[PDB]
């Protein structure tokens, strides 16, 4: 054995820890909310600019930090961040800014994306305690039914503006997912069986119905106000194998027999088209054709996969799977992950060559990377 026991409880927690103690005390502003912007050797590198997505995906951090290390310091990172949500990022028309420098707002859309996150950031805060998010995470959804839900489509339009007032034509399947995501950890929070339902009916609506709008029937990201298929451009295999994680967690909670099925498919199918066969991980994005048409190599798409992997061999004890894993882990550990800083690099090239020295910029907390790291862990 010359690697780590990637399938092991001590392996799994001690990367976490190494991850955590990149960012930790370094990404805390004594002046409020979280750093969002690091270096690879950890150096801040914009202490201002804060982006919506950083500010909920550290909560997320500290908070599953603290409920399985319990560890006190991480509570109080995770709370000082729902201090920061609230009362910087939370204005006026119930909305949350996206992008901030300072006192000044530089983004005020509404993002279903960002609300998604924001739902995920209080489930996380009424996990460790906070007795009241249940009620915040109650207020959310329903900015969402009254703003963003499409009744007549089973799924969340993108955008609103500031005003609430112009909608965006564009209709994504990325809101959809992680708001499925956003709803399932929700739901295990407060058990409110509503949630639940909610995360059931956009799995299904994007990954059957929205799917089959595809010849390989795999997940597209863009669609028109219609939700017809619009023709970054291509499949993303990172959503698909992510996808395949949240129909077996789905599968778990609210059991269904297209679940398993689904991402099985799914997995195969991105894996098979995306692995780069000569040096290693999946690649960024594929043609319908198949053809890859984006060869970068990303952090996220690697930790999803491995989840999805993961999930996929407890469910089946298709050996196929484990392997797999265990070559997603293999790539990882020889290429994406920075041993001696910590945390994950955040983009390679074809040649698995780091394209800059910025590991996490605004939208990376490595919340993908301990988050995959979690799920495979309550497995063990």
């Amino acid at each position: 054995m010359s690697y780590p026991a990637f399938d092991s409880k001590t392996f799994l927690e001690a990367h976490i820890e190494k991850t955590m103690a990149f960012y930790f005390p370094t990404c805390i502003d004594p002046e409020g909310g979280f750093f969002q912007f690091f270096k690879d050797d950890g150096s801040v590198y914009d202490p201002n600019t804060r982006h919506l997505v950083s500010s909920t995906r550290f909560i997320f951090n500290f908070a599953q930090a603290y409920l399985h290390t319990n560890i006190a310091e991480y509570k109080h990172a995770a709370v000082h961040g729902i201090q920061y949500l609230r009362q910087r990022h939370q204005s006026q028309s119930g909305g949350y800014v996206w992008l901030l420098d300072g006192g000044t707002n530089l983004d005020e859309t509404n993002h279903c994306y960002g609300l998604a996150f924001v739902i995920l950031a209080y489930s996380n805060a009424l996990q460790i305690g906070l007795s009241e998010a249940e009620v915040w995470i109650e207020v959310t959804y329903d900015l969402l039914e009254t703003h963003f839900w499409e009744n007549k489509h089973g799924l969340y339009l993108d955008e609103i503006s500031s005003d609430w007032k112009t909608v965006s034509p564009y209709r994504g399947q990325n809101a959809n997912m992680h708001m499925c995501e956003a709803l399932m950890s929700a739901f295990d929070a407060t058990q409110n069986p509503k949630y639940l339902d909610r995360a059931k009916l956009l799995a299904k609506n994007i990954c059957q119905k929205q799917a089959s709008l595809s010849n390989s029937n795999e997940v597209w990201e863009h669609y028109t106000n219609d939700w017809q298929i619009d023709w970054p451009w291509g499949f993303q295999p990172g959503h698909q194998t992510e996808w395949a994680k949240l129909l077996l967690m789905l599968d778990k909670r609210s059991p269904e027999n297209w679940y398993l099925p689904k991402a099985k498919y799914l997995f195969d199918l991105a894996y098979k088209k995306a692995w780069d066969t000569k040096k290693g991980g999946l690649h960024y994005g594929y043609a319908p054709d198949g053809t890859v048409c984006d060869p970068d190599k990303y952090f996220w798409v690697q930790a999803e996969s491995f989840a999805a992997a993961w999930l996929l061999y407890k469910a089946t004890k298709d050996e196929t799977y484990y392997k797999q894993y265990l070559t997603l882990w293999e790539f990882s550990w020889n290429h994406m992950i920075d041993h001696t800083f910590g945390a994950w690099y955040r983009i390679l090239d074809e040649n698995n060559a780091q394209y800059d020295n910025n590991k996490s910029p605004a939208g990376k907390t490595d919340y993908h990377t301990m988050g995959a790291c979690y799920e495979v862990l309550k497995t063990l």
